[PDB]
Formats: C-alpha cells, structure tokens, sequence
C-alpha cells in the first residue's frame, strides 16, 4: 500500500528473479524457499504461483507478487480491482450506476456514446431491472 512498503516489495521481487527477466519461475521460487530452510516440492511451487498467477502463464510477474506479497489470492485481489473500476463511475458512491453516470464518465474518458447507446448499455447489464448497474451486474458485464 505504501510507497516504502512497495519499494521494499521490488527489492525482494528483484532478488528473487535471479535472471532479471521479470518473472518468478518455480525453479527461482525454490531456490528461495529452500534457502529459508522449506523442502516444497514441485507441485506445491506451483500452486504458489497458481493462487496468484492471475494470467494464467504459470510464472510472477510483479503485480502479482504484489498479490503474493499482500498474503492474498487471486480472486480476492480480482474483486478489489473491478471495484476499483466500478467506483470510477458510480460518481454519487450510491452502489449503483445510472445512465447519466455512465455517460458522464464515458465522455470524460473520451468515449462520445450517444444517449441511446447509453440506454441500451445500462439496459443491456442490468439483470434485475431496476434501471441501474450494480456491482454484481457490473462483474457479469465484464464476464
Ligand atoms: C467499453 C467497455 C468494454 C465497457 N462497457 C461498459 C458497460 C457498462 Br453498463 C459500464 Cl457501467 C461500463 C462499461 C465499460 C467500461 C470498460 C470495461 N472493460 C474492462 C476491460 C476493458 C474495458 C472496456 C470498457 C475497460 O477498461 N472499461
Ligand atoms: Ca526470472
Ligand atoms: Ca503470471
Ligand atoms: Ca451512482
Ligand atoms: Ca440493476
Ligand atoms: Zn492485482
């Protein structure tokens, strides 16, 4: 969270990525646990990286040591970035994003949406018909 506190995570990043390719492979995983005296086997390696490995390529990169850092999985820091996202355009923070929000945010992000393609967007994600974009129906849209 902090800048100290990440600057302290790329250093161990940095040490741990002994190629400096920019990836954590198990094999350089290994080597570092084995140094603070765990025996980990192959398999367990790599379900270290697969709770973090949010692209799917089988290696760290660094934002998802900062995962691994934050002692959280995957889906975990998943949800907290499409949350993220969501408060971009829930601009009142009521939970739910109108049609004028997301035309209004669209626009400032430089997407020019007409009113109608606003309509059908918000039409289109809203599941229980209420007329807004939850949270929940926020994550379907994205799938
Ligand atoms: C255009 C898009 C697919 C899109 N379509 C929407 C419909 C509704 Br109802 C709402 Cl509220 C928001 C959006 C957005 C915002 C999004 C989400 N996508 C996740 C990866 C790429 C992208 C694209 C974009 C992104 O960065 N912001
Ligand atoms: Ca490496
Ligand atoms: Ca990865
Ligand atoms: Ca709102
Ligand atoms: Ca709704
Ligand atoms: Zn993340």
């Amino acid at each position: 969270l902090t800048e100290e506190q990440i600057a302290e995570f790329k250093e161990a990043f940095s040490l741990f990525d002994k190629d400096g390719d920019g990836t954590i492979t198990t094999k350089e995983l290994g080597t570092v646990m084995r140094s603070l005296g765990q025996n980990p086997t192959e398999a367990e390696l790599q379900d270290m990286i697969n709770e973090v490995d949010a692209d799917g390529n089988g290696t760290i990169d660094f934002p998802e040591f900062l995962t691994m850092m934050a002692r959280k999985m995957k889906d975990t820091d998943s949800e907290e970035e499409i949350r993220e996202a969501f408060r971009v355009f829930d601009k009142d923070g009521n939970g739910y994003i109108s049609a004028a929000e997301l035309r209004h945010v669209m626009t400032n992000l430089g997407e020019k949406l007409t009113d109608e393609e606003v309509d059908e967007m918000i039409r289109e994600a809203d599941i229980d018909g209420d007329g807004q974009v939850n949270y929940e129906e926020f994550v379907q849209m994205m799938t």
